[PDB]
């Protein structure tokens, strides 16, 4: 009962199976590290380069605020190797339904400089800081997959991420500093004087987050007929082809359809070192530009095409305890670039750019297609690293928001959770007790997801191990100790990605 | 009780505060008309020059009824600079709830024509015609800002519009009157024939429509974090750039983002005298052409651009006691052309049109970049002016409908209230008892609005007067009596201006 | 029953008293005008050449408003010449204790103009529009005996005077209208907006207010003995004198006092033609010099001096039925200037400024002597033509708060009753039907008096008539009608003065 | 429930608003040092030079305690940038209602002298005692804005200041120390001797204070009109002028007034290098002179004037953890100087000092003019940075007390709570244990405000941020992780001014 001597909760990491409901327990040992000083600091970049292959060349403007926060959205964080099978085989569809959080068995230690070394103490009164932004007073970070992830595998240590936050930006001027950057729009929060629970060894806490029915969902089913062949191929249609003319039996694409594939952005990849952001496809938005790559999903045959599919790093193999992350570029050689394949999409999706017709009876390619009534397409594949859940920027309009980098929409997101070390000052100035907190966090998401049944004769595919994963340790621990997950550079493996299960229709 | 000598009602022009309501009395003394001998007149023009520049260049028919109708659509009517200024300080968004009119303390006035000049006896019996079209059995006035509008000051008198409206039109072909552009699809209203309220002196009339839940929000809030850099500052990301590479730290518009701004339609201003309509951006409908201009909401930092910012003309002074404004242009030295700058869409909406793969590894400007899922974006801002709902006309289907003019979307709005002066005839063929009514009309709205709380820790923004203005008699009445409310060309102050609060997301 | 035909009140100008209470009512024939138009209007005066002698010298800016108001606020309204002297003969001290108002027998009157001249017709259905500033909404007119008074005597014709107000004035700068002086601390008030009762004839209205119980007194008692001859006479005292030394017997003025006189302040008459404000006592406030004349109250034995008594103009006679009184000054030859005599302060106020040590054992004339605790002092005397109350403007902070030009303290008092004519346009702009209304106001007032008795056994002083004022027509119509109420010029007739009954103590 | 393992106490900072109440919770992490080995010192300054330039100049003898003190008293400290603008911008007027204070999260921290440096250990054992001086037990140290103070900002660390007094002091003769100082009347205070809550880690430390409804308000609003000009422009008035003449149409300063505004005593400022003291206003108290500048408050154009304006020292920015405070003079260049406008007192105070009669019709500046019956006036505007109450020392009687330098007038405030390390000795003679104490202090306070509406028709003053002060990083963390709160030495930005909201009259 709040001793120093019991614990104050258990280390689950198990996923049970419901009929159509998943509760997956996430346990990990975070470290919670003094961050700053306790200080609040203001951080910009005032250079607004704009340009490709160089870092600071967006300006931008805010503050790290000591506070480090929970980030858990991710998929391969809530489930194994294993699980994610089950629920790629297993379910059509999938979403989250309610988090639970529990933070316990919380240790202060006090790191002390001795000539031999640093000496590690257990500081019995020290206290952590935890708040949980239900209310989103302070600025949620909605970027998908950062480094602030925990480790998807049970026994990696999750060092939290400070928590800092861009705010309204300047366009830079010559000759001043970041606080030119800032402006009457620009937001200073201080978490500091939010109601934060003060924890000791003793205590736990624990908030519950549930989504709202509206919560978008993941999907994982492929379309088995082409949506161009819809018709009894043993029968003439009263239909004219798309010239005008009879509609020739078993010439599909010729007939006139009853709908049209979703819309195709015109996109393409540039190789230019150092070259304006402008090169690529994208929009001017305030002081920077923003990119529409991907773009909207299309099928491309082709393995390798950086603006058609979604492109991300995996980690080459996971260290168990990798050092705070915060300020650290991952590393080129330690990560593989993947991209999501989305010839999965070739019953629903279209292929290329669309051609309309452009004058004289001749049809262009469109840079632009948008949507148009009477569209249906699939979205991109989803898969094992992206992230659960993605939350748009507050807008008065979005239309039919889809993050085409992954996530399940969601009306709102679990609050970030805000967890800061109490700062122990040493009664001189500008002093602390040196002193980092570790403690074990439990995320218990409970999932929905639609059981899909096969209603084809005929064999089906399922998802499979093969032995060039396991031979490369994916979904294990290498010789080294090391996690492997995401074995090979190039198209992301067959495993970790959706759009499996075959829909009849 | 009905006799000549109580009155029929009490002036109220108070706006009383809620929680989350507002409710706001426009009560106006009202001068009605008698219209054209009281006699439906087919109206239209023949001549459809679809020119820049020159009046009567679209072809159009309809009929020019001798009802008179109430128009209060419009902010400035509700709301005094003070009740405004406190809205949009105080209110994230808002929206009309009810609106309850009254119409009392009606005087038929008999003009008599002497020698020394008109003079004036109330006619005692003398009756008006009012009935509401809650229906819409008659057609709507949809246009939004039209010299119909009552004056936003309290002492204004208000002469109810006379109600015209055009109907289905053949394109005009040669040496043919008005007649010819009637067909068979062309409708005739004639209102007498629905049930009204005759009244006299001692007469009220109310009638009371109430705004679905459905009905469109006005938005006051501003985003403080750019849509384009949402990550945590001190941390990399999984995600690759837009071309496919390594996300640098600090440089947001490089990498790949979760969602998109808002459509943009590449917008042009001409300056060509007598210009063809088909030199804006716009598009041919039925005889005559329709423009898209300004079109979707972009950010602007420049001051004066008519295609992108909202543009329309403020008065400069506001008479009194203005005569009946039918068939009157409005002066161009008597108005501000007053354009609505889009520089608070800085952290939401794209500043310029779209770059897209055009062919060849290159991006072209996007001359149309239609709405493509994911897209999030903000509303042009609102202003003062802007009408306080906007109907559009009914169809089969629209799409995310907002008026880039003004306005909040209704399914259903207030249906015209039309007052005719009862016609008094003298036994004589084609004459009538010169006739006019005055009364009093109390426009009473429910709203609804939502409070809005800073979170951040910093100063914000309010919106104040400053001293130009009060130099100018904005909001007050000059020396001449005369209201002033706008007092500049250019840039619409930004006392007027919606999206000022501080959302944190 | 609202009928034209009824009468909605009747006529009632007694005084009715009670042991300790009086009510008097106060019924006027009221001529409601059009005012500007009904047009607000900015008014000021730019000229801040701060001189005596010559109008438009003190920098104001303002609106004048279409609304007319009731201005009752001053004793010779409420209180005949008879009533009056029993007042001054019965009580001790008086305050207003409730003010009850009725409008009624409203008659709108159109004016026609006709060669032979003006017609006058009733315009049955036309409204005027009443409402009470009870929430003190609009600026309050605070400023003691204006010509907006009601006339004393019960049969003059009351013009309700246009209402307008000052308004925060910046300092004028060269070459600059009105408007400059305009700035954002300045403030306009629309009157229309406010919720008022629109009357027809056939309607009545009435307010009532309420005056708190801390509302201050009118007092009419002296003292009898003089305050620094307190001792019994008959004995020696242990105390010293002034100087120290024995205090000899029947020289009180040589002992030291337990208390001493109120507050004396030097005051200076200047006759220089058009000198500097500053030339007088007084301060430097915002733009524009306040002048603190006539000050503390002090006895003067002198019949004529301007600063230390109370010093303003009552009519020669008052006619009937005078025009309205808006922008016009009030002739000199037809008012007399009369100075309040403070000889009633004799037993205790200070007779001239204070003499305290100024250096080397010797004292000066004090300037300014402020209050010290300790001090004792009798108010100015009031007088007939004195304010019922005086309602200082709302600031932080007041001191021991007293009108030396007249009138009780209140906490707050009835707030302006607005009355305008609606305005009845006709259908042409910037025209009105030409109407003014007239109505028959009641202002009934009741009031609290203290009994006060004599105790001592000698024959005691009444006020009564004499000769001089019987043969001056006073508080009497002469033979041209007029009502002379004060028949000369100088000292003001000690029927019309206050502090007559004789306190013991 | 005491157990070292669980927590104490909860941080919370935030700000709850009611309609008519603001409860605002500041949380701090203190730190206790122990005082002068735990030794009562009787410390003093037997120079009396009274002559500026030179500390140490003032003769003064007290004691010293062991003990340090809770000082929250200041309103930075208890209203975020964000919740101040609001209260600006909201409340006419505001006081505190009740303060609850709590400690809790006690640690006594064992400091440690090493080869290495100081080794930080928890004293699991050690306690703290608190008592707080409910009954006004020990001398209250009244003065306002010491560096006892909290800091402004949550995360900043506070050090609680040593307790120390001053107490009866003889006027100093040559060749003597302090004791000669004290006299018959001096007073020595043992702390010790109170009884105070021992406490250990387990154990939370909470008093109440509730101000009584008599407590002074700070008042927010500002006089629209100015009090010169209280008058109905458009009418003459029977009042004479100022000189005793006719009152001239629109010369208001002129005429006579019906009140006064508030007692101006003349104030020089002296730029001499280690001028007397009495060279400046104020008078001789015991052996030491006392300065009344800057007296009452006067409407002052000017920028720059130290003795009219209210002058205080604000950091220019605020580090997060400073050490103890204790005799540390505030560097000058770490402060601006800031003085507060009275410009906003134009409509009601006195821009100079008051000219009076002196003689022979002449009138002479006035250098003390002291409060006279009628005088209205303005307090001094009240700043963020001022005290939240002033508590005058006891006397007999009091005359409308106000601090000039800020605060509300209070008939008591919270008693100061006392907190000490408890000594902790090592059995050795003049031996401690070295030990501090931190905590985490809760100072929550209910506040009353009342909401100010506008009935001004025309747009009114809103305090906003502007660029200059977000560029500046006020009520912002810069990049050094300091809070800068004031941006600039000067004029004080408007934004921590109070007197903002317009009262009408
Ligand atoms: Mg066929
Ligand atoms: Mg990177
Ligand atoms: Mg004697
Ligand atoms: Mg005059």
């Amino acid at each position: 009962g709040g001793g120093i001597g019991e614990s104050t909760g258990n280390w689950t990491c198990n996923t049970v199976w419901g009929k159509n409901s998943i509760i997956t327990n996430a346990s990990r040992h975070c470290v919670c590290l003094t961050r700053d000083l306790d200080m609040y600091k203001a951080i910009g970049n005032k250079d607004n380069g704009l340009v490709f292959g160089t870092e600071n060349k967006t300006a931008w403007v805010g503050w790290s605020t000591p506070w480090n926060y929970i980030d858990y959205n991710q998929m391969c964080v809530h489930f194994s190797p294993r699980d994610w099978q089950r629920l790629i085989n297993t379910a059509s569809k999938w979403r989250p339904r309610s988090v639970h959080i529990k933070i316990f068995n919380i240790q202060v230690i006090q790191k002390t400089t001795v000539s031999d070394g640093t000496q590690y103490s257990n500081d019995l009164t020290g206290t952590i800081q935890i708040f949980a932004d239900a209310q989103g007073r302070y600025p949620k970070l909605l970027y998908p997959c950062q480094t602030t992830m925990m480790g998807p595998f049970p026994n990696h240590i999750y060092y939290l991420p400070q928590y800092a936050y861009t705010t309204a930006c300047d366009g830079p001027t010559s000759n001043q500093d970041i606080n030119a950057l800032l402006n009457t729009n620009s937001a200073f929060y201080c978490l500091d004087e939010s109601p934060s629970a003060m924890l000791r060894t003793g205590n736990e806490w624990s908030c519950h987050y549930t989504f709202d029915d509206d919560t978008g969902w993941v999907h994982n089913t492929r379309s088995t007929i082409p949506i161009f062949e819809r018709a009894n191929p043993l029968y003439d249609t009263w239909q004219v082809d798309l010239r005008g003319n009879d509609a020739l039996r078993g010439h599909f694409s010729s007939w006139r359809q009853p709908w049209l594939p979703g819309p195709v952005i015109n996109m393409t990849d540039g190789t230019a070192a150092g070259a304006n952001l402008n090169t690529m496809p994208g929009v001017d938005v305030g002081a920077s530009y923003m990119g529409i790559v991907p773009g909207p999903p299309i099928c491309r045959a082709e393995n390798d095409k950086d603006e058609y599919l979604q492109t991300f790093w995996t980690p080459k193999t996971i260290g168990q305890n990798e050092g705070d992350v915060k300020n650290s570029q991952i590393n080129t050689s330690t990560a593989y670039k993947s991209q999501v394949p989305t010839g999965r999409l070739w019953e629903v999706n279209a292929r290329g750019q669309y051609k309309a017709a452009s004058s004289q009876g001749n049809v262009a390619d469109q840079q632009w297609a948008g949507c148009i009534p009477g569209m249906i397409w699939d979205r991109r594949p989803a898969t094992y690293f992206d992230p659960i859940w993605q939350e748009k920027p507050i807008t008065d309009d979005s239309f039919m928001y889809v993050s085409q980098m992954g996530g399940c929409t969601v009306s709102g997101a679990p609050g970030h959770i805000f967890v800061k070390n109490t700062p122990k000052p040493t009664g001189t100035a500008n002093e602390y007790v040196d002193e980092y907190s570790t403690f074990t966090i439990t995320v218990t998401m409970e999932w929905e997801y639609e059981p899909h049944s096969f209603s084809q004769w005929n064999n089906y595919k399922m998802i499979s191990n093969n032995e060039s994963s396991a031979q490369a340790y994916v979904g294990m621990c290498n010789a080294s100790g090391q996690y492997v997950l995401n074995h090979s550079a190039g198209q992301l493996p067959e495993m970790w990605i959706t759009k499996n299960l075959s829909r009849v229709n």
